[PDB]
């Protein structure tokens, strides 16, 4: 129990990618012609995060060469992967030849399977209450570059002879031949590394294609005649890491103030931008004869498809702290442990593995100090509740060794406890109606609290409201999602949706479905509350809808939703969540 | 053939260790400064025109001025201060009473009074020589000839 | 030229003798030591422009 | 503790050489001989860092 | 206290570098035709040093592997470094032209900053009784080579056939080539470690510039025609490290042999070699035309600028015996430790932590050892006196468990002293007047002696002459500082400049200035004592020094100033120490 405790878990990330997602058009300079395509077949995302957190120091230490400070640890590395990302399993192709009898154009196409531009991951906290500690990829490598430098001269002598009828001929020959060069070498990867940072808040990670990192760039040749008819498109050049399957590694680390109180969320973005491939071929003509001259059309859209999570931290859990604590217990009865409630007075009630209120931090002073609370603490003075702790020596207390009973310093005084009432006072020797049995031990308070998925996108302005004491989310959405609040009045965004009150006790689910809707951009296109008996009261739109996702998010039933997490712009609504119980 | 490291975002990495001499004292304080410098890049075409044709000479203008953009902080340091004594200090407590710690004043006279885990004047040294020492000041330290 | 330009450094300051009290004859002269640090352990974000 | 003294790099290079050709052109007009002899000095400077 | 006790300590060497040590004429071919400018900005010098000094071995230990001896290490490295050597802060040059009508010469030249030639350090002990042990830079680089060699032969056949009207033609070839050659290949470096150990009392380590040792390697171009007015010096061919900041790293050890007893100096002096670059363009006005050929004219002169500083080892200092001391406590008093005259009687008197003569050393015997007379130890025949060590059973001494008495093998009878007189004696048992409480403990003799800084030059004849005991100097010293002494026939120098007799009790401090003297040389040009009152003597003249480095050398009130560590040759005087108490 000397170590350094922890709070550490692990964070599931998961999405499946439908085909119309992954569709786009067949060619790109006949774009509609031909029309569209699927351009992925069973595109998966699936990660597992690791969480922790800690605070800098075991409590009590006093100027140890850490600053004292509480740290944010969120991280891959071989240790935790979660399984990856993933596009394609194979690499087709589609040929498409001259769409008309062509003079002068570009007049065969292909269109093969769709390749990874780039992964990005996006961390950011709530507020600004905390701040980036530090990350592993330290930086982009200053990369290292080398230069050589040639410089040289001939002195050539060449003695020639030529002899024919017609007459002998001789030469004599001098060549002076001055060069000078230089070489500049260095190294690329397949898949650069780069981190970028927004602000003390938010920071972004990435990779993006380096080597070969444009389409023509692909080119298997050179080029050819006019009439040669091969398709250009080499796939060994193609790192199966690129398209088929990836897992990324990260660290970042953030620092939290240690007179900080309160909480703060953090917010995770995962994201892969995909990019089909499209190379052509211009007949290329000089009047005798022709080449296809091919060239990559790099204009063709990409679409970033991304995945968000989030969790959080309350600063004031007990696990800040820095000290294993303990309960405490009157031995007397065979379940009665000492809770402490907000404002100071105390009780013996039901022991709790994971009551704050029951838990207790044992120091070197030999104090007591509330987890919940490291400002109060026990002393004798007045048992009947705790108080701002100081150096009053009788806050300060002893084992005696071999015995169920815990004294006190300043005249010897043992603690004791009524067989009845749970009250604690102090007295010399043990009555008929006062024990002294009192035992304690280390006890789990730091599984943390269940993931809270989100439905929808981490961007729009981020807003807690708590749910009313009305149980009713009321909605300004009609066919369209504009605004949501606990109330009629707590509505952030637009104005165009209609006015809705939704029960929140009492509802088995909530299927939420988002994705492409038609009235801008990509948000939350619509709502169906399936309540307890499981009938669903649906605002928003399930037909203009297209790539949808949807979760059926479930609880115990009748829950006391607590707060409302939005991610909204002032026209609508692009992310939802409910802070649960 | 420019790397991010350039514009997007970079961490720097560095150490500094500054000495101070064995016994000096009063104050001092330490400056931070953080700079970038920022300039863009303008490059452009010349047009030298051979009596054939022109090609389009293309020469970056480096003239083009600079702003060291900065920031800076400070900090202060008491050489008096009790980190650089050397010991870990401890306060004493007159166990008779709940709270009582004895402090040192400036003159030398010392006083029982509330205690303090935050206070210099309650702080004292223990050493190998058995002796305990003002822990805001090397030079005095306690004898029981003249108690006061 | 440039959008959300931002400048966030931290720094790892320390102060400490360079000899525990009163001890004699080390390898270390006594003096006073400040110590003004910035790397892996605590960086920051760094700087954007 | 420094701005990095580094480590140079220099090659030099001198070399020389010897060719002898022996051809022979055959045409209508009458058939020629040519016999012919080369030789090559020359000195290579190389900096690299 | 059972490791091995060290004696160590920082020494700072400081200098600025005044503007005018840092100007020379405009140009080189052209003397004085544009004048002079400073060469360099707040150029500065700032180092410090770890000196350390420790016994091979600790004391009473026997037939280990190293040899018994003395050592004193000097160090610069990671942790011992100063700041550095600074000459400038920014690249610049100086364009100029043709100061007359040229027909056929050098006409176009740039002035540049200055840069350093080399860096040089010299290590140098005042005598030949200690010796050079060791040095990181163990030695010079064997460095490797490389060399290839190639033979080559060709052999090649070819067919070329010509067809036209006038007729076809047929041709068939052979080449035979041979060749021979030979690569050699190795590397270099910016300044190059060079160490030159003069001889077995001075060493001298050097870096120098090895790459582009020339001003004509830093060209950027063959030549041209008069259509080329570019400053043709790059400086990216210039390691900042190379100009504007640097910090050495070496570490020298001094050996002292066992038997020898005296005092000696050891003296450390750092240099820089300042050059700027002269570098134009002769326009050999050939028939061809005007072909700018550049030179570089390594001829314009070096300055070298230096410092100096040095220090004192007693050889008879207690830090050589190898053990850690403790006193001896008359524990009937409050304070008596005690004390030991040269002569060898004894006393008791007051304590002190750095008091040599009341230090005692204990070794396996049980005896007890002067650290100021290694050859003296305690023995109970005759307490008055300590006697030369040897096996005598009474010079031992041994303590009794849990107690304060230390008693004596002999007998076994224990040690005593009245309360009164602090005499010491043996006793079977304590008596009213004898008291038995002796105590003991480490403490700290182990500082070292405060450095005496310098100024002057640490050349010429070496010589210490002891201060009268009127505690008064006598000069010749007139227009010049010729000679000094502290008597009319101590003088060492020449003996033009003037009589002169300053006194030196109660002097605060000395405003002495020197460098280049203007009526000659490079040494002491003026001084001009200052009393404790403040009032000055001037012998010399600040009006006849060019370049003057002048200094306020400060004292400690009224100090008694021993002996005088002088420099001068027998022609001028060329540095100066006054031994500090």
């Amino acid at each position: 129990t000397n170590t350094l405790p922890h709070v550490a878990f692990y964070i599931s990330v998961n999405r499946a990618i439908s085909d119309e997602e992954c569709t786009f058009n067949n060619s790109w300079l006949w774009k509609n012609e031909k029309g569209s395509r699927p351009f992925c077949k069973d595109a998966n995302i699936s990660l597992i995060y690791r969480v922790n957190l800690e605070r800098s120091l075991q409590y009590g230490i006093v100027g140890s060469a850490t600053p004292d400070a509480k740290i944010v640890r969120i991280s891959l590395d071989d240790d935790s992967t979660g399984a990856g990302i993933h596009l394609n399993d194979q690499l087709g192709y589609r040929q498409f030849g001259a769409s008309y009898t062509t003079l002068d154009a570009y007049f065969r196409e292909w269109s093969t399977d769709a390749i990874a531009q780039d992964y990005r991951f996006v961390f950011n906290a709530s507020n600004n209450k905390a701040q980036i500690l530090k990350t592993f990829p330290v930086d982009n490598i200053n990369e290292k570059f080398e230069r050589k430098e040639v410089s040289g001269f001939a002195l050539g002598v060449t003695g020639g002879v030529e002899v024919s009828g017609d007459g002998p001929k001789a030469k004599l020959e001098a060549r002076a031949s001055y060069t000078q060069s230089r070489w500049l070498t260095y190294n690329t990867q397949d898949y650069r590394i780069e981190r970028n940072a927004k602000n003390a808040q938010a920071v972004s990670f990435t990779w993006n294609r380096q080597q070969y990192a444009t389409a023509e760039s692909l080119l298997n040749r050179s080029t050819d005649a006019l009439w040669v008819n091969t398709y250009p498109v080499d796939v060994n050049r193609i790192s199966p890491l690129s398209y088929a399957s990836f897992v990324p590694k990260m660290d970042v680390i953030y620092k939290a103030s240690a007179t900080e109180t309160g909480s703060t969320d953090f917010i995770i973005d995962s994201s892969v931008n995909i990019r089909p491939i499209y190379n052509g071929a211009y007949k290329h003509y000089y009047v005798v004869g022709a080449h296809q001259f091919y060239h990559g059309f790099e204009d063709t859209p990409r679409r970033r498809i991304t995945k968000s999570a989030s969790f959080t931290v309350d600063w004031d859990h007990p696990v800040f702290t820095g000290g294993r604590p303990v309960n405490l217990q009157l031995a007397s009865f065979n379940n009665r442990c000492i809770q402490v409630d907000a404002q100071g007075r105390l009780a013996a009630n039901t022991c709790d593995s994971q009551q704050s209120a029951q838990s207790f931090i044992y120091d070197q002073l030999g104090r007591y100090v509330s987890a919940s609370n490291t400002k109060l603490c026990l002393d004798g003075e007045a048992l009947d509740a705790l108080q701002p702790c100081n150096q009053n020596l009788t806050q300060r207390w002893e084992w005696r060794k071999g015995t169920d009973e815990l004294t006190n310093v300043y005249s010897g005084e043992s603690l004791g406890h009524d067989k009845q009432t749970g009250e604690l006072g102090l007295y010399a020797s043990s009555n008929d109606a006062v024990s002294l049995r009192t035992i304690t031990a280390y006890t789990d308070v730091f599984n943390a609290q269940e993931s809270s998925p989100i439905l929808g996108y981490t961007q729009g302005k981020m807003n807690q409201q708590r749910v009313g004491q009305d149980h009713r989310l009321y909605v300004r959405a009609g066919a369209a999602i504009d605004a949501l609040g606990s109330a009629s009045d707590l509505l952030v965004g637009g104005n165009g949706g209609s006015l809705s009150s939704v029960d929140l006790s009492g509802v088995k689910s909530i299927t939420a479905t988002s994705g492409d809707f038609q009235y801008g951009g990509q948000q939350l296109v619509a709502l169906t509350f399936t309540y307890q008996d499981g009938r669903q009261q649906t605002v928003g739109s399930k037909a203009y809808v297209t790539n949808a996702h949807e979760d059926r998010f479930d609880l115990p039933a009748a829950a006391k939703i607590t707060q409302l997490k939005i991610w909204s712009d002032d026209w609508l609504v692009k992310g939802v969540q409910f802070d649960l119980n």
